[PDB]
């Protein structure tokens, strides 16, 4: 009869909740453990919510990992740079020291400028499980993929593979992502599902219909609030469309008017039908594979 709480491995909650013009938020506060990766619009993030919410991800990730990552680095110095041609195109060093800020961080400069900064010109996005998997595993980032990554042997993609000698390419094993669909599951299914995560030690992303730019937006899950019953009651999470003074807001999750999971800055109603949720990613820090 009392309403727990979970966080993601190695993010301190934060306590400095205020009021804001539509619900409630935590402006961001560094070296916390959760990030908020926030688009300028520049012409070049504008669609590249999934490739925010996979540094957001990727910035826990380096957190995770951050011996293991030195150890590797000095290992294999030539997977600390990334080159096309004559040109230094991206530094994975570059991307730590700087993986705090929310407007400009290297990594997701990487991202906007380097890795897919046409996509929002073309009004195409990506999914986050894919940046991960290529920026990690190096496997290929097709505009034609719609699914999870295929795994399978193949050529390093030339835009990521940094850590492609521990994480390679067709061993499912070494996979570190995840997807599942939310459309049309019930409350249950999906509070047991983001509880499972969580207790496991993932990093989390959820994904919602959008009534603007797109029609899904990807947002990072930090952590959730389930009631009496296990459901769950609230998620806090970081929103690259946010700018960056809001940092972590607190959606309520309920069951909507039209049957479906839906979260909203507001309390779920009659009169507020808040966005169904319709997927979840997941990555794994990968700590049993190193080595």
């Amino acid at each position: 009869q009392g309403p727990t709480s979970i966080w993601t491995k190695g993010v301190t909650p934060p306590t400095n909740f205020i009021e804001g013009t539509d619900g409630s938020h935590a402006p961001y506060i560094a070296n916390q453990g959760w990030y908020d990766i926030t688009k300028t619009f520049n012409g070049k993030d504008d669609l590249l919510s999934a490739a925010a919410t996979a540094g957001n991800m990727l910035h826990w990730w380096f957190d995770q990992n951050k011996n293991q990552i030195e150890g590797y680095l000095t290992e294999h110095p030539e997977k600390q740079a990334i080159i096309f041609n004559g040109e230094q195109m991206f530094d994975v060093k570059e991307a730590i020291s700087t993986k705090d800020r929310q407007l400009d961080s290297k990594l997701f400069e990487y991202f906007k400028e380097k890795a897919f900064p046409t996509l929002s010109a073309r009004r195409r996005g990506v999914f986050p499980d894919h940046v991960i998997d290529m920026f990690i595993n190096g496997y290929r980032l097709s505009l034609d993929n719609y699914d999870k990554t295929p795994v399978k042997e193949g050529n390093k993609d030339l835009r990521g593979g940094i850590f492609d000698q521990v994480f390679t390419r067709g061993d499912q094993s070494k996979l570190l992502t995840n997807r599942y669909n939310l459309r049309t599951k019930t409350i249950n299914e999906i509070s047991q599902l983001i509880k499972q995560e969580l207790i496991a030690g993932k990093a989390l992303a959820i994904s919602h219909t959008y009534n603007n730019i797109g029609i899904s937006h990807v947002i990072n899950l930090w952590g959730a609030d389930f009631n009496s019953e296990g459901n769950l009651e609230a998620i806090y999470v970081t929103d690259s469309d946010s700018n960056a003074s809001i940092g972590m807001k607190k959606y309520y999750v309920g069951v909507n008017s039209a049957g479906e999971v839906a979260v909203s800055s507001k309390k779920i109603d009659s009169e507020h039908l808040g966005a169904a949720a319709l997927g979840l990613y997941t990555l794994s820090a990968g700590q049993g594979i190193w080595h």
